[PDB]
């Protein structure tokens, strides 16, 4: 298990190649932009050796002590460990942190764990997953093409290389050239150039899997506006320090090893390698888990504000508090049912419940622009009165005691909790949350289109038929 | 354990003081507008005697068979077992039935448990528990004031008796007047006058709990207009045998025997007796359990339509479909979180998590509305084009076995099909269940208030607090 | 302009060829079933001869006094004409008829005024026209294909004669054979049988548009379960006089006179048949007053109801009301744009407002469902708790007058209004105008698709390029 | 009417008394947070003065040319004139400034118009107008109280000057002391501290209504944290110009001259101040003529990327389109029927229809947040794949204009486009920009509790009883 100290080392020493603004970043680590994000994940890595979470955060294996996210379950106690190192994590930054590494270690894990599904490459995944979990490096990831022209397939675009595609093969491995359009926390060792959970690969040309140090040369990450607002906890509660990053990556003819690559030109493979290996089982047990240390955050946030300015006594703003406790209590729900209705796959591996994942992942999509919207009605006119800890720290500091106090709340302490509700829903990082959420999984049109065609309706139907055979009984 | 038989002749011997259309019911099990619901209580005690189902709904207890849903549970897996007979009992009826006694059984069985909370009349509830056991009787209940002033509390209204008030107390026991606003399922030999479970008692002048026989002199209960739509199964295979009935119930100064008080003149005692005892929680469980089984008709309804009229083929439809899973999900979610989770009461009685079923049964009022809305629009005309059993065995059953036909489906089995999606939705019948699911557990206004005063919420804020230590670190 | 007498007797005489439950209605103004209705339409006709609405519901023109829906608009102060006709027509039956022959009458009057259209059948569409008018004839129709394979065109269906087609044609006419799957209100003189508003007619065989006399042979109407509840004005205010009724058209090998004929062949002229002449936009008219009418109707019950059992003073039950507030002047703000935008068209026909139009039936879809959710959220069970007026003639009848009784209100009185609110929203007839209001029009989500599709998006567009200008200046 | 550079020239002469971050701002038309919106208002004012828009913009009167906002309109073509001004302002920034001074004329037209209605203060208020009018000055203004506890009225919070409350009066004038929540686009030579449209003034200590320069010793503007992006174009399309910036208003025993005074300890006069003399009215109108804008605007991008990235040829795509049409005409329609039904008020003013604009502002507060959602829909991934203009003039530029580009369209144009989107919804900007359309003109549940007491509910009530008398009649 990695300490926020080597974590920082190892991004100064070889730094992914990111870009900001036209310009290489050459040390995220301070940089004005990156600081803040890399400090947090350090904090993670951290957490990993305070003794009073280090058999929450890690387990012993053979003198080796590894993270949480690693451990292949055998048993539903094992499930429910990686469970609660999952929302240990989440918790530390109010479930804001959406892709840190744990969501991928559990993709690894499992692609591991059912590592005979890649076949000839199955060597190169369980390498790879040893090789992820002993030196607990961390990683980001991009599934998807980039956004060109979404009425055609991904060999119909402008250019049959816009989408990540292979070149040429040779001794030492394949070359590929491209872009993926979206990768959120760049800040790691790795990247993980993984298909689509839901759609197509489409042609062979596309059909890959491999993984990369995120300095590989010709492999470029270019950042998008970046919304740090600023490094004043008062002033930026959540965004001076955990702005991941969205970043498009581009690859210049990348020479990928072959021991990297673990699928090749095989557009079945690509297609049902998520579920086939239970990754998506495991990588959305990490997204209830978060989810749930999210609306708790939220829950906190809302019953403060109302309190805070005595609006909790309007019989309406209880209700919409009480609708966040009924998401609360929804989500909590499917995670308990994804760990005790939890079964073995075709390869052994035991996998939390597809349907309880599937209903939380397709549900808090549509739950979470709700509770955003209840924390903008409680908060009103509060949550764009934001004075400066500077303002309160000037001339006009006592004037603003008085005048931005709340009901048996201090003036400081109430635009500190304003400034946080803020930063959770309204600032350029409270936002983006929002269309996060939204669709960091998936376009909902079709993970809905997804869980239609998958799942077993048969035994409902049949159901029905059986009752209406009284119906028919009347022609006879 | 009960038989059918037993039912409809106790039913006959001693009908409930019935009244429909001005006229006193003299034989419901006969009579055109409950003969239905009758029979389809008979077959659930019938049920009970079907080798096939008899360890999943009867339990054996020193010589005796009962009723699953009177069996005090000691662990999580009697905890289950209630939860099977609940589904078991729902499913028979596409969770159309939805006071079926089980509901009311939970509610005695954890008021024995927890009698000690009764005080003085604790061995009157312990007895009259033991007595809806050993004779396996039917209930029916009504909790609410008659709504005639909603701006006064239930001492401010009219009169001093219109809602049920004590007129005296006498050696024999005590004298009631007044109404109670709804009664569903009336075909019961018992009828319980418990208080109400989100709202305040008032006055020690209304601060009831009794029960007494369908058939007590001065008791009648007033029907409301019959939503049977005939006794064809093709044409009505619904409203035709589970039309349940609403009745107003009267108390025209009907004396209550002590033994049957449970409650008297304690505002406290009738303000907490469901959360106390546990009541609460097991009620909600059967709920959670039946709406799970309405939901699964539905899909399959859903289903059947899209794939009957070929609908099924447009994205749209196919995620209208998928929703329904997602609900489904949450409702098995909830359920099985609330069994996993349970924990033992002030008394003793192990009673499911109110956390989880506060969710179910605060969320499912929202889902069905829309549950009901993804019906109408994947059926559209289909569901008006109605014709009756008697159009196919008519002059015309040839032409329309041609223009009425589906997909690969036979025009009577598609009729048989739409003709039941229309009575879940938009027959008379139909279109109660609606209400019925948007207000039987109380007004969502007021339990949404409930929730939020219940609920601990401060864990949730103490993490926000310790959160903002970081923002206010700023002015030391 | 006909009396209701002549409506009746031309009923009685000349009966469309109506099918209920197996057998041949003989005379619909006798009916059970029908009589209702048929008295509901005599009464409007009636209304035309009554000395204080003569002026508003009928035209002077060379002696002859016509229906108002006849008169061809020649400024907008006639549009305005028209637009009162259709409400007062309305608001006789609180919205709740929505088949009315003044909605098709607009339908004939802009074909006629348009006639130029239809070529070779210009004459033949004048000379109809002429004749409904001077007749002042009711009218039905039905112009959507069976509900069979929706993922087929209509000449993919099971038969090539599902939908209808032309057979032959002949020196008489064309024979066609086939059915419509939906006409509402068929107690008319005639049938309209044109081509879809918003779909594609696909061949030629099906490319049709033709009126027929509801009694010509082979023609046959089968109607659906009644929902018609009962005689009584008190128990079912509105079933038992405004159940329009809905039936599938069947088409034995009818033979269409060619002075019937207005279009054959062409699926072109099907295709712009309404949005060409005019007809979309005048039927829309009716509509946006019908549903005017409509909502003004819910807001007078939901207030009542409010007031009547206290709920009034409740903030969020007042908010309720002021949301179906603003629902009704959405509604009367899109009528009046109509009409003060409209136009004339290619044939020198006055039209009102697409776009006002276009809003307002796209729209109100949406708001309906919610018109009627508030309903029943303010009513609660108030809105099953219905006694009979035979309850209230009985032997109870004085105990309900003390426990029915509202604020302020009898009980006989506060029963007459929550009969009338379960009548407009959860009797069999309530229930229907929901899925009456979501589709009548068409299916929403081609509606939506086809506004898409003709509106004019590109002034927006060019704005926001002129503004991106600025932009892109940054290059230079 | 005043140009560009005079308004410049006046706020760097005598600039408003504003902070930002605990130091007075001395030069607002150079600070960084404030040079872009103050160039963005002097556009406005200059546009006053092109040829073409002059006779839209101004009108001349006696020999001087006023700002169209200021015209007392006689007739509804006079109402349409300032409609057309109020609209052409907004199109300029695609209706994203919020509190353009026009809105605030609209008030003071009307408040002179109706100047009786302030009795011996009516002299101060025609003045006021005049002068207001003469010099084409800027306003500002702020109505809402501390947002302390508000549990308690306005003299229940923990001190009596939190609110603005009179200290004492003079020979001069009366001194005030307290603060004011919010006011939006300080950067005005005036501010207007009115009443607030919807509360209570409560007790006489706060019943006031007065005008004061920005520069008023003791009055202090303390500005929230900015939402400027940046200065790029490109980069931040409309945080670099129209960021309006919103502050608290404190009074440190501000000196208010008697000429200034409008309402002194008159809380009757305070609360039906805007009903009574038509300045809700006119506000209204400027509020319904600007959210069309800013809908025609969404509208455009909505169409631009999903064409842009070829997602316009689904289905799901267009109808979300179509739904922003249908809101673009609820506003237009809302827009006509306020003006076509205006009528003068008490004091002869001719005010646009109640009705109309109470639908609208009651409606758009409720459509908004879903305009702002479907776009969110629609781009998906490329509303935060905004790389920067830098980005594009840098060593990757090319790469950028390949993975980058979209369906027929150039990378930079793409960018842009969507760099526009995400500054409309997502940027600090955008999201600011949800909050204040839900909130701006009051909070809804208060409107629509407002609605519901002022509206005329009785000829509803009132049909609804001539109804029921057929229904009471089978009692006669
Ligand atoms: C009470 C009532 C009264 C009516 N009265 C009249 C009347 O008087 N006269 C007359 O002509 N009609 C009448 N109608 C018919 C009405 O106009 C149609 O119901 C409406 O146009 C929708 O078409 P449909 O029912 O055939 O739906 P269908 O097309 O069968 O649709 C069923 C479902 O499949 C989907 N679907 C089907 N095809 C497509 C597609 N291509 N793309 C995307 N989705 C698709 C639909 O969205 C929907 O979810 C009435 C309907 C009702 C419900
Ligand atoms: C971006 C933005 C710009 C603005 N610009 C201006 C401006 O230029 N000038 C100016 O005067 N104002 C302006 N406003 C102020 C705006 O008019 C108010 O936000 C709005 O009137 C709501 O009042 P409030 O914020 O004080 O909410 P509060 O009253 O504090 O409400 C907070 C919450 O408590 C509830 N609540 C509080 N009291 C009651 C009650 N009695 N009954 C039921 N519920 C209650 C509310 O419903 C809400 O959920 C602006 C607001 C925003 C958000
Ligand atoms: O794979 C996709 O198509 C979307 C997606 C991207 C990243 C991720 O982690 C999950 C889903
Ligand atoms: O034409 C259609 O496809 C639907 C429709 C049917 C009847 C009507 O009056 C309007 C639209
Ligand atoms: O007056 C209020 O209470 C809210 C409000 C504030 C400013 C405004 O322009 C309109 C309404």
């Amino acid at each position: 298990a990695r300490t926020g100290a080597e974590y920082i080392e190892a991004l100064k020493t070889r730094p992914p190649n990111l870009w900001y603004k036209g310009e290489k970043v050459e040390d995220p680590t301070t940089h004005p932009v990156f600081r803040g994000i890399v400090r947090t994940m350090a904090a993670l890595y951290d957490l990993q050796h305070d003794p009073r979470y280090r058999e929450v955060l890690t387990y012993e294996e053979e003198g080796k002590r590894h993270g949480m996210s690693f451990l292949i379950p055998k048993t539903k106690e094992d499930l429910k460990r990686r469970g609660q190192a999952y929302k240990l994590w989440a918790d530390q930054n109010l479930g804001m942190m959406g892709r840190s590494p744990d969501y991928l270690n559990a993709v690894v894990m499992a692609y591991a764990a059912s590592a005979d599904y890649f076949g000839e490459f199955a060597e190169n995944v369980r390498n790879y997953y040893r090789y992820l979990r002993d030196q607990d490096l961390a990683t980001t990831h991009a599934l998807t093409n980039p956004q060109v022209n979404r009425a055609r397939p991904p060999s119909g675009q402008p250019d049959p290389y816009i989408p990540v595609g292979v070149v040429k093969q040779t001794e030492k491995g394949i070359v590929v050239r491209g872009a993926r359009m979206t990768a959120t926390f760049p800040l790691a060792d790795e990247v993980l150039i993984f298909p689509s959970i839901l759609l197509q690969a489409g042609s062979e040309k596309y059909a890959l899997a491999f993984a990369l140090p995120t300095s590989t040369p010709g492999l470029h990450f270019v950042c998008r506006e970046a919304l740090v607002g600023g490094d004043s906890p008062f002033d930026h509660p959540l965004s001076s320090r955990v702005e991941e990053m969205d970043c498009l990556v581009i690859f210049d003819d990348v020479l990928v090893p072959w021991e990297r690559v673990f699928i090749l030109g095989n557009v079945e493979l690509c297609n049902n390698a998520y579920g086939a290996t239970g990754a998506l089982n495991h990588m959305a047990h990490q997204v209830v888990a978060l989810k749930t240390a999210k609306t708790e955050a939220f829950l906190g946030v809302a019953a403060l504000m109302a309190e805070g300015i005595g609006a909790d006594v309007y019989g309406h703003v209880q209700e919409k508090i009480a609708e966040i406790i009924v998401y609360l209590e929804a989500m909590r729900a499917f995670w308990t049912r994804a760990e005790e209705e939890a079964k073995e796959n075709a390869y052994g591996l035991l996998v939390p419940d597809r349907g309880a994942l599937d209903g939380a992942r397709n549900l808090y999509p549509r739950l979470y622009p709700r509770i955003r919207e209840i924390l903008e009605q409680i908060g009103a006119s509060g949550l764009i009165t934001l004075p400066s800890e500077k303002d309160f720290k000037g001339p006009l500091g006592p004037f603003l005691e008085k005048f931005l106090q709340g009901a048996a709340l201090e003036a400081k302490e109430r635009v500190a909790l304003f400034r946080l509700a803020w930063d959770m829903t309204l600032s350029g990082f409270g936002a983006r949350q929002e269309l996060y959420e939204r669709f960091f999984f998936g376009d909902p049109v079709r993970m809905y289109q997804t869980l239609y065609n998958v799942y077993n309706k048969e035994p409902y139907k049949e159901r029905i038929h059986a009752f209406l055979k009284e119906s028919l009984k009347v022609f006879e």
